[PDB]
């Protein structure tokens, strides 16, 4: 079993590893995509609307959260709805914005097409350059993280959290890039 | 700690209930703000933003379901997210639909100024015409039902059903009203 | 165009048709299933799992909130984060409840190998008798309708009605078979 | 903004956000550490995760990231809560609260159902006289000292700092329970 220190050791090994994650963001990221990401965005007359499965599903949650609260208009796609219809609050000033870490997750190469058909702009949210995402992405925005907190390497805690990172990122760059306002944020966070 | 057949009984009187309910919308509605309401939504070169709490909130979801299926753009505007932020998905060019049998729901009474600010359109799904909601929307949209098949009068079950019921309808009408194509269906229904 | 008496009766037809298959209930479901699934959940000890997809995913989500309300936990299972891990969130205890017209739906089908494994009693909502849904369910819940209101045949706004009356049949039932008191319904609706 | 300034602001926020992350065994408390991995360990029933706007994306990222290691969760709605869903949450389960600032109405109207049910509840906040802190059985306390907004607003870092504490609760948990490469198999099944 585990006592206090060896708990306490293993967090504070997961803490560095996802600061690591972030700190090495110049490293992982294009300086092309984050300023294309910016000025698209910000020159978008429709909706953000993001899909991710899983814990890209959460970070794709919290571009939409953060995204609303700047006054960017965005919602969350849920891939098994999607498919069955809800792909219709997808339109041509849109950005389509789809989160995988591999590239290949087919509930997402599945709203691809319907992209394509309705003239979308496509942000490809991955780290493999060689998957469909990023080669069918108008924005490849690559983002990928060395090491993996999780014994098995298989939770993508730091990955998701570089994401959402790289997000947060662009996010409050805009509020700067598009002069947003003290009471433009009162209006939508009136508690 | 019921035999078979009261169960059934039970059962059954819920199910008579609830398409009694179904059975008496034209007897509860507007026929002026159904009207409306599909010419406004067919007109709409925004999104539809709903907004419920509860069984009201899952209404919103079929309405936000049902309207992306025919494309009318939609979406749920959670009210716990809402007032932190999510109210930046509302525009100018949409329809704020706000669901509350009763039409006096704080958490939605929170979302009123924010619509009135941002000048988007405000449907008002609520059984009472004194109500904030009622008052305040430029379409008022009338439902109601007689009689809740649970034995408190508390669920809302049939509420639920006469609002879901209310706009299937209106969705209905909008694919012949729009000339809403088996083509456009197909493009956003591919399947898994 | 279609005028003002175009639109009403229009929209006439469709709670026409609506009312009559909540009506035909009795005949379209199973006595036996609906007793099988009052008493299974009157004893269950774990939670109530629902997963569906579009329009049925709805329907899913009305059960799990009326469920809870009376004091039945629930909780809905997305199926575009159900095989990328929230699958964890259903055990031994629970009841899986999957909704799906046609009883094949793919994103359905890939949930079921867990459902085995981890021993949870699957109660399959459907119309086709013959479907993997209908066949793998310990509790086989048949609902159809005979007439869709739509133009295309394909929105399944009733089949989607007709789905949620039987639950909610099931659910004031379970008031009466449990002895569910205002006491415990004003806990949790303090609002 | 020219090229140089976008990236310049972009680094700036990344720096912070990184910093945020390396001081949380400053801001953290080490019994509180401790004690949520041992009681989460030892729950038989459910983890229920209650969180507003920012507040509820990190809840929603506990709420994936426990059920991936066999911890059942699920993500309370505030705005369903108080009309019904609050009967999701029973004797054994594990109430968590996110709120920065720990006094957020949405969830202090869910405490006294917590207290009635006797749950286990996790105040998740910066504020130490917080109804949430006080309230508690187990406060958790989180906070960050530089936010990389602009205006100190968007809560960023914040909802960073609250996601990585439970990244590494829950990576801590997989060692601690022995959790398995063949029961990730089992919910890691994929979409073909």
């Amino acid at each position: 079993g585990m006592d206090k220190q060896a708990i306490l050791d293993n967090i504070h090994q997961t803490w560095q590893e996802e600061a690591n994650a972030i700190s090495r963001l110049p490293e992982v990221t294009s300086e092309e995509a984050l300023v294309k990401t910016v000025e698209k965005i910000a020159e978008c007359t429709g909706k953000i609307v993001v899909a991710g499965c899983g814990t890209s599903g959460v970070a794709a949650k919290k571009l939409v959260h953060s995204f609303n609260c700047i006054e960017r208009p965005a919602v969350f796609l849920t891939p098994s709805d999607a498919v069955h219809g809800t792909l219709g609050v997808l339109q041509k000033e849109d950005i389509l914005i789809l989160i995988s870490k591999g590239g290949n997750t087919g509930e997402l190469l599945n709203l691809i097409p319907a992209c394509k058909t309705k003239g979308s702009t496509l942000i490809g949210v991955t780290e493999n350059p060689d998957s469909v995402i990023a080669k069918e992405a108008d924005i490849f925005f690559p983002v990928s993280v060395s090491k993996e907190p999780d014994p098995f390497n298989m939770l993508a805690t730091a990955s998701t959290m570089a994401v959402i990172a790289s997000f947060d990122a662009v996010i409050v760059c805009l509020m700067t890039y598009m002069n947003y306002t003290k009471e433009q944020f009162s209006v939508i966070h009136p508690g």
